[PDB]
């Protein structure tokens, strides 16, 4: 049975985000308003301690994160550091039900802020719960794979562990020059023992949900057989769905949803984060969906009466339409790169 961590403090503690207010309330009142939660174990999260969360962050930003909550070298509000332990320490707990054999699959969807350095604040990121919670799993797993399914190249948890084959991270994204943050080119493939052990898939503006599941899969898929991971990280930031105010890709749930039953199937320890997502109703509409395919079940269509009901206007409906924009991926080009990848995970042996 899923684990879904939750605690209405930890909720009210994410809402703070100015860049996403409530974002965490309107996801979880969406999902308790489909009764998702009856069918999940819910478990309270505990806040991280500064030893955990030194496992990947330098004392000095620490120290300083601490200093600003009560200097633009750490890339840095109120409270901030109380807001990273929290959900620093949820990504952390989730794992740790991973390594207790409590869950197959632990979800925590205030958590994948994947842009935070070991000594820098970056693109909303303060603190990288991804790579502590991939710190916690290794406890128990010694090959670990990270799936990054954001619209932006997870640049912080690549560089975490790109020395390393333990931990091979995957990630999707859009890459163009000028574009956020500007790393992730399907030549980067991490750097001494875990090179070959970085896999970048650098895709245009437009892909809709076929192309996306196509080109997902077939990594995947590669990738599975060659690392063979014993947990997997999945982070599913939704600015990548149709709406969002980034507009660049022209995804819908569903095609996330493939790519999320895809992995499923692998039937591994699976922690499932959120991450990134600007369009708030069009994100809970997206994460709750994803909720039900992890419980394997289908949602209604209209959205039930709760307490953000008039946010999810002018259609009011569960499903999102992609937008009317063109598609500048073309084949030749995704093919290209799925055969130069396909060439870098054969060194994985
Ligand atoms: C307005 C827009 C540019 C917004 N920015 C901001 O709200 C602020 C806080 C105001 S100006 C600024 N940051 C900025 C200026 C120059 N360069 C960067 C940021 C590099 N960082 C990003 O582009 C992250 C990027 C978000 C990434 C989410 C990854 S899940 N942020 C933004 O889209
Ligand atoms: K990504
Ligand atoms: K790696
Ligand atoms: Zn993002």
């Amino acid at each position: 049975v899923p684990v879904y961590i939750y605690s209405p403090e930890y909720v009210s503690m994410c809402d703070s985000l100015a860049k996403i207010p409530k974002r965490a309330d309107m996801v979880h009142s969406l999902i308790e308003a489909y009764a998702l939660h009856k069918q999940m174990r819910i478990v309270k999260p505990k806040v991280a301690s500064m030893e955990e969360m030194a496992t990947f962050h330098t004392d000095a930003y620490l120290q300083h994160l601490q200093k600003v909550s009560q200097s633009i070298e750490y890339g840095l509000t109120e409270g901030i550091f109380d807001y990273a332990a929290a959900i620093g320490g949820a990504t952390i707990t989730a794992a740790q039900c991973l390594i207790d054999g409590m869950c197959k699959v632990a979800i925590n969807w205030s958590g994948g802020w994947h842009h935070a350095k070991k000594d820098e604040a970056s693109g909303f990121c303060y603190l990288n719960d991804a790579v502590l919670g991939i710190l916690r799993l290794r406890r128990k797993f010694e090959r670990i794979l990270y799936v990054d399914l954001d619209l932006h190249h997870g640049d912080g948890v690549e560089d975490a562990f790109s020395f390393t084959s333990k931990v091979m991270t995957v990630s999707l994204h859009k890459f163009s020059p000028g574009f956020f943050p500007g790393t992730g080119d399907v030549s980067d493939v991490g750097l001494g023992k875990g090179r070959y052990y970085s896999v970048n898939v650098p895709i245009q503006d437009g892909i809709q949900d076929e192309k996306y599941y196509q080109i997902c899969e077939s990594v995947l898929k590669e990738v599975y057989q060659a690392f063979n991971p014993k947990a997997v990280v999945l982070q599913l930031g939704a600015d990548t769905i149709a709406g969002d105010p980034m507009c660049s890709f022209n995804m819908t749930p569903v095609g996330i949803g493939k790519c999320l039953k895809y992995i499923l199937q692998w039937q591994l320890a699976t922690l499932i984060l959120g991450g990134g997502g600007y369009n708030l109703a069009n994100t809970a509409r997206c994460w709750t969906y994803l909720t039900g395919v992890i419980l394997g079940k289908t949602l209604s269509s209209e959205i039930p009466d709760h307490e953000f009901f008039t946010a999810y206007g002018p259609d009011y409906v569960l499903e999102i339409t992609p937008s009317c924009r063109p598609d500048r991926n073309e084949p030749h080009r995704i093919q290209q790169i799925l055969n130069y990848i396909k060439g870098n995970l054969k060194h994985v042996v």
